[PDB]
C-alpha cells in the first residue's frame, strides 16, 4: 500500500469506503 496510515474506527465502516480499498 502507499502511504501507510490506517486504523479501526476510522478506516473501516458500511458506507462509500473514502480510503483506498486495497489498502
Amino acid at each position: 500500500c502507499a502511504e501507510p496510515m490506517t486504523l479501526p474506527e476510522n478506516y473501516f465502516s458500511e458506507r462509500p469506503y473514502h480510503p483506498p480499498p486495497p489498502c
